[PDB]
């Protein structure tokens, strides 16, 4: 399995993972010869989506995979599925109830070890107006990793640009004052239960550097998602050269590609594919 950026049959190809999302219905209508087209333009891993409490198999949004059929079909493409996204089907972040999160993530966290995930992460933000939210929310996520760290998985959180407004405390006075909600979270949970998947695209549209949350949070921040327009690195506003140099200076474990729909006609799979091309050939990704 040749790497892109060098000839030699010895070269290691670039770990690189996509989260699937990105090629929706492209995928799922031919998932062996996409998978092996993924496999061809240089990912190495898989992060899902889709998975159903009800029944705990992962679907798209009338047919659904149990784990060890989807671990087996990615398996055999030289893929590996390393991360999920999941959201509890509960919206009512309260401390009450607290124990039915806990076996939303107890059973998802069965389900994962046979998938053979490295991270559950969840990528939905509650409603948070003020600081109590963030706390109350804070103290869900810390028992989901908990739970997940059990299976040996890590449990994590992906941002998108709300995360970047500030909410104030409960009873304070208003009027720039407030917390960041992102900031919230990273203060009010457990670096050994709990760890962040920058979204480094919904950071920037938030009016963010990432780079410098990636500074200020250097053990939190476990993975990313990369994330551009479309393809990634071929527009006006991201400098992954510096967002690469922070991600291995903190000590990132991986990261993952996301593209949303084209506005152009296009393919998911050609941004996606274009997107590998721009990352194997960049010398600052390692």
């Amino acid at each position: 399995i040749p790497a892109t950026d060098a000839v030699s049959s010895a070269t290691a190809g670039k770990k690189m993972g996509l989260q699937t999302y990105s090629l929706g219905q492209e995928l799922l209508q031919d998932m062996p010869n996409g998978l092996n087209r993924l496999a061809k333009a240089g990912y190495t891993d898989l992060e899902i989506f889709g998975y159903r409490e009800d029944t705990g198999k992962f679907g798209d949004y009338t047919t659904f995979i149990a784990s060890k059929d989807y671990k087996k079909m990615v398996d055999d493409a030289g893929l590996r599925i390393s991360s999920s996204h999941l959201t509890p089907s509960l919206r009512e972040y309260t401390k009450e109830n607290m124990p039915k999160f806990d076996e939303f993530w107890k059973k998802a966290t069965d389900i994962h070890a046979e998938l053979g995930v490295s991270c559950m992460v969840q990528p939905s933000l509650p409603r948070i107006e003020n600081e109590d939210d963030a706390k109350v929310v804070s103290e869900i996520f810390n028992r989901a990793g908990e739970i997940t760290k059990k299976a040996g998985i890590l449990w994590g959180y992906h941002n998108h640009s709300n995360e970047f407004k500030r909410v104030l405390k409960a009873g304070e006075k208003p009027e720039p004052k407030g917390t960041y909600i992102e900031e919230l979270f990273l203060k009010n949970t457990d670096p050994d239960k709990v760890m962040f998947e920058l979204d480094v695209y919904w950071a920037v549209m938030g009016q963010q550097d990432p780079v410098e949350w990636m500074e200020n949070y250097p053990n939190r921040f476990k993975l990313l998602h990369i994330k551009d327009r479309w393809i990634i690195g071929d527009s006006g506003m991201m400098n992954f050269p510096n967002i690469f140099k922070k991600a291995y200076e903190i000590g990132i474990l991986g990261y993952y590609v996301e593209l949303e729909g084209d506005k152009k006609g296009r393919t998911q799979f050609e941004g996606v594919e274009k997107s590998a091309a721009y990352l194997q050939a960049a010398p600052f990704v390692k």
